[PDB]
């Protein structure tokens, strides 16, 4: 956490995975996902998925050490279905102030 913020949360999104199990899933117990992802300002890796993954990790541990803390672990499922969310939201990030810096 030693040089980041929390911009904006973009609240809870759905993310139609292709199966109405998964869809029911996530719709369930969608709150132990987040509804905000830390990020940093553009410093390098600042393109297509370089950014987004680099933010995504964090936010995604954030999530883990939270749950270390609680006594539990997400298992990977509830990773990829967090991975999902925490893409979808920093996506949604860089088009914010990265879009302003490719404006001119």
């Amino acid at each position: 956490l030693g040089g980041y913020m929390l911009g904006s949360a973009m609240s809870r999104p759905i993310i139609h995975f292709g199966s109405d199990y998964e869809d029911r899933y996530y719709r369930e117990n969608m709150h132990r996902y987040p509804n905000q992802v830390y990020y940093r300002p553009m410093d390098e890796y600042s393109n297509q998925n370089n950014f987004v993954h680099d933010c995504v990790n964090i936010t995604i541990k954030q999530h883990t050490v939270t749950t270390t803390t609680k006594g539990e672990n997400f298992t990977e499922t509830d990773v990829k279905m967090m991975e999902r969310v925490v893409e979808q939201m920093c996506i949604t990030q860089y088009e914010k102030e990265s879009q302003a810096y490719y404006q001119r």
